[PDB]
């Protein structure tokens, strides 16, 4: 069950949240690595502004990861609300975020082959899939990018940070908003003219996941430079590791590529679901 943890314990695992334990900044506060008084090894984030834009983020994950359990999910195991401080504590993922692996630092980190980035994008679409689908009430996640798929100790792709998820009822199509979120370079694009919000939303911003597996490259843009490239040579878009691997997996590339495509339609109605995305990765190895 979700741990109400006391704030002196997070205080001291993190040496008085000292910067030598400090992983993360900006923006929402702060991430520190730690191990709890009981051996756990855990992620604590520190939420900043709060009564306001951090106090909202912060129920925000309360009302959804804090209730669900789910393979590819972030765990979250605690949290700490004591006056002003607003804290989540998270199972420690291994290997970080999918964007810090694909962009590795210093050109160095994990090596991802087409196998691993495969069931990456697989697990990162369970994960979706069961928030559109399973979940009653729907959770759009709204914030789904690379930062935001953490890597476990065998590489699995976990969805993390749902400090702007929302819940939408099943007998509903869209969600109007109050604000406009996302990031640059995966806003779907009805996103900009209605402060509405909608699963089909995520699987926009999940197309642009899928891609940054395909291309290796940031998305700041790199949805229209593919779609341009798309009608020329699309050999000359994906990843040139993974194409040291085998080339005979380019056809197998080419039909990732299409699921990519779908999903980035700038049209909500003719996107997949994400149950259609994890059957069409299934027909693709059947
Ligand atoms: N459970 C976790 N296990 C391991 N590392 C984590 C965990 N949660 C967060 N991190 C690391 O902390 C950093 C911040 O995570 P968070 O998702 O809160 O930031 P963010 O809002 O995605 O940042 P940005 O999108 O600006 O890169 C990430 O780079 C991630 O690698």
């Amino acid at each position: 069950p979700l741990r109400k943890l006391a704030f002196a314990d997070l205080l001291q695992a993190t040496n008085g949240f000292h910067n030598d334990s400090l992983i993360g900044s900006g923006g929402f506060g702060d991430v520190y690595k730690a191990i709890l008084k009981d051996g756990s090894a855990v992620a604590i984030k520190k939420l900043i502004h709060v009564s306001g834009q951090g106090d909202r983020e912060f129920m925000a994950e309360m009302e959804t990861i804090g209730k669900i359990k789910h393979r590819n999910l972030v765990p979250l195991l605690g949290y700490c609300k004591v006056g002003d401080e607003r804290l989540l504590v998270y199972e420690f993922m291994k290997y970080g975020s999918l964007e810090d692996v694909l962009h590795d630092p210093k050109k160095a980190g994990v090596k991802l082959n087409w196998s691993t980035r495969r069931k990456i994008a697989i697990g990162s679409a369970r994960g979706l899939a069961f928030l559109h689908h399973n979940c009653s009430p729907h959770i759009i996640h709204r914030d789904m990018k690379s930062s935001n798929v953490l890597l476990d100790e065998n590489l699995e792709a976990r969805v993390s940070d749902f400090g702007m998820a929302r819940l939408m009822s099943a007998m509903d199509t869209h969600l109007s908003v109050s604000t406009l979120a996302g990031t640059p370079g995966y806003v779907p694009p009805e996103y900009y003219q209605s402060f509405r919000c909608s699963t089909k939303g995520d699987v926009y911003s999940y197309g642009v996941v899928l891609l940054e597996l395909l291309t290796g490259k940031r998305p700041t843009n790199l949805v229209g430079w593919v779609k341009q490239h798309a009608k020329l040579r699309i050999s000359d878009v994906f990843d040139p590791e993974l194409m040291k691997e085998d080339p005979a997996l380019e056809i197998e590339l080419l039909q990732h590529l299409k699921v990519a495509v779908a999903c980035l339609d700038d049209r909500a109605w003719r996107r997949p679901t994400m149950v259609q995305v994890m059957a069409m990765f299934k027909e693709i190895q059947a």
